[PDB]
């Protein structure tokens, strides 16, 4: 059904998911001169020391690394958030060439890729319930530019050949997501949505100002993945990003001056 091609891509999604044309859709362009510095915003608290990664999976739209979210082991707190959000999974969006791939943009600039660390609010008990609430999820977004390699990404890229096609998964234990984070936790924040179906308007977005650098060899491995299942015509998993959506009645706030 839905995907990123001409006949099933972002321009078509509203037919099955009418909230695609809603009031708080993501991603958006971050206009840095219009974002308001908010001195009342707290530093982000990222507590990933006890993270337990479980599996890595090709779901036909990205690859994701899933974590044990049955306890408060890897949590996001502080920043614009009230309460505690458990890390469920991370995944990426990327392009066919380095000049596109990110979902959020910064002054209309596109990065080569964007990492999403997906967390849900423990007050709702499970992610399915959280997706039905306006403060249900917090997604930490991190831009990728191409240059030097990111050592903490290498364990991920080295197993991608084992999950080439839709439906494949593998053990992916003892992965430390702290190795994917930039130095600074300075961020922009705004109320938005999931960027893939169901496009639910349940996300507090926290987008880091500082990109991480990854090497061309690392991104090339992303681009060898397939949208298709094994045995179906090969279609490279590239350009799996939704473009910027209308900001409408929203304010983007900055944690930094
Ligand atoms: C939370 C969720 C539940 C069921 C199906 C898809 C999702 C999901 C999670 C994260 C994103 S994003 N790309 O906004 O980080 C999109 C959908
Ligand atoms: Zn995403």
């Amino acid at each position: 059904h839905w995907g990123y091609g001409k006949h099933n891509g972002p321009e078509h999604w509203h037919k099955d998911f009418p909230i695609a044309k809603g009031e708080r859709q993501s991603p958006v362009d971050i206009d840095t001169h219009t974002a308001k510095y908010d001195p009342s915003l707290k530093p982000l608290s990222v507590s990933y020391d006890q993270a337990t990664s479980l599996r890595i999976l090709n779901n036909g739209h990205s690859f994701q690394v899933t974590f044990d979210d049955s306890q408060d082991k890897a949590v996001l707190k502080g920043g614009p958030l009230d309460g505690t959000y458990r890390l469920l999974q991370f995944h990426f969006h990327w392009g066919s060439l380095d000049g596109q791939g990110s979902e959020h943009t910064v002054d209309k600039k596109k990065y080569a890729a964007e990492l999403h660390l997906v967390h849900w609010n423990t007050k709702y008990g499970d992610v399915g319930k959280a997706v039905q609430q306006p403060d249900g999820l917090a997604v930490l977004g991190i831009f990728l530019k191409v240059g030097s390699a990111k050592p903490g990404l290498q364990k991920v890229v080295d197993v991608l050949d084992s999950i080439k096609t839709e439906g494949k998964s593998a053990d992916f234990t003892n992965f430390d997501p702290r190795g994917l984070l930039p130095e600074s936790l300075d961020y922009w924040t705004y109320p938005g949505s999931l960027t893939t179906p169901p496009l639910a308007e349940c996300v507090t977005w926290i987008v880091l100002k500082e990109p991480i650098s990854v090497s061309s060899e690392q991104v090339l491995k992303f681009r060898k993945l397939n949208f298709n299942g094994e045995g179906e015509p090969e279609e490279l998993m590239v350009d799996n990003w939704r473009p910027a959506q209308p900001l409408k009645n929203r304010q983007i706030k900055a944690s930094f001056k």
